[PDB]
């Protein structure tokens, strides 16, 4: 009735594709997803996003509270997903004219890691961690979201191989599309987020508008180039540990160069913080610090509570092959199945 929010009365819209609302039955966020089926790759990814969230269950991962019954299961092209609301996210936090302590940073970095540990324990690589999908509350609790590019245990390790958007947080192996990805890719991304967290200290960056990401075909080359300008080019040894011969010849074309010392980029931060960051940002995913070593690192001694560092009871198994070219009928059916988890009386499309 004269609204973009074709959702029950039960929810009273308030703020602002996403709105704040009140549930008679707590405050909540409601996301409206337009043009669901126009592009079948974006569609598949929206489906992956919802299906993974629906199956994850942890304090440090955002919760789907409801998916609203479509007016017509056969024809809908829109969706309403009701979500646990958070005060903000890292990206917006960084844009904010405030400064953080090393305790805050440490706390936010720890809660992120804890949530990513759970995710990995459910056999998922997030594969796309970034400030916008690190949700954050005033009490420094952190919730991961946006699993649309994530890789479940069933995703082929060589990649699907299909015949032929910010990249600032992508590990070199991912930029290089090497596949055979490990936990290491998410560790890299967290390292990149760590650099922005450290820039929240007055003595590292003076004015908030100067804050930015550490590493800002053509797009991939400048991204690798910027990574090399700061950390240096890799060892012959480390080039050799790349999976694919073609990538090796390509990385050997970039002129050999020394790295800068990252400590001199964050001179107000403690040695523990820098040591950790240096260990997250290493080129060879084999030598990169693991998540569990991260949680055990002395930087978190004051904030650690090992009991919240829980694992999944089992791996997430999606009822479809999301690495495959799903057509629209398969996508509509799968969506409705997801919607049946909240409204099981809903008819399936015929």
């Amino acid at each position: 009735p004269h609204s973009d929010w074709q959702i029950p009365d039960r929810y009273e819209i308030r703020h602002l594709h996403v709105c704040e609302a009140y549930d008679k039955l707590r405050v909540v966020a409601i996301k409206k997803i337009l043009r669901v089926f126009e592009d079948l790759i974006d569609c598949k990814r929206i489906l992956r996003e919802i299906a993974i969230l629906n199956r994850l269950n942890h304090d440090h991962v955002v919760k789907v509270l409801d998916i609203v019954i479509p007016k017509d299961v056969e024809k809908f092209d829109e969706l309403y997903v009701v979500l646990e609301i958070a005060d903000s996210d890292f990206k917006k936090l960084f844009r904010t004219p405030v400064y953080l302590t090393e305790l805050h940073i440490k706390t936010l970095l720890y809660n992120l890691l804890v949530g990513v540990k759970y995710v990995h324990s459910a056999g998922i690589l997030h594969r796309d961690l970034k400030p916008a999908n690190c949700l954050v509350n005033q009490d420094c609790s952190v919730k991961v979201c946006d699993f649309g590019l994530a890789r479940t245990v069933d995703y082929p390790e060589n990649g699907n191989s299909q015949l032929p958007v910010t990249r600032w947080y992508r590990a070199p192996e991912l930029i290089l599309l090497q596949e055979n990805y490990t936990e290491a890719i998410d560790v890299w991304s967290i390292g990149c987020i760590f650099a922005e967290l450290l820039n929240m200290i007055k003595e590292n960056v003076a004015y908030h508008a100067d804050r930015g990401p550490l590493f800002p075909t053509r797009g991939n080359r400048d991204q690798l180039n910027v990574i090399f300008n700061i950390l240096g080019t890799p060892s012959e040894e480390d080039i050799e540990a790349l999976e694919k011969e073609d990538a090796k010849r390509y990385i050997r074309i970039f002129p050999k160069r020394e790295g800068t010392d990252l400590a001199e980029r964050f001179p107000a931060s403690s040695a523990d913080a820098i040591h950790l960051l240096k260990r997250m940002l290493v080129f060879n995913p084999n030598k990169r610090i693991t998540i569990n070593e991260c949680l055990a690192h002395p930087f978190f001694k004051e904030v650690r509570i090992a009991e919240v560092e829980t694992n999944a009871t089992e791996k997430v198994r999606l009822p479809f092959n999301d690495w495959m070219n799903m057509d629209e009928p398969q996508l509509r059916y799968a969506f409705v199945k997801e919607i049946q988890r909240y409204h099981p009386e809903i008819q399936l499309p015929r």
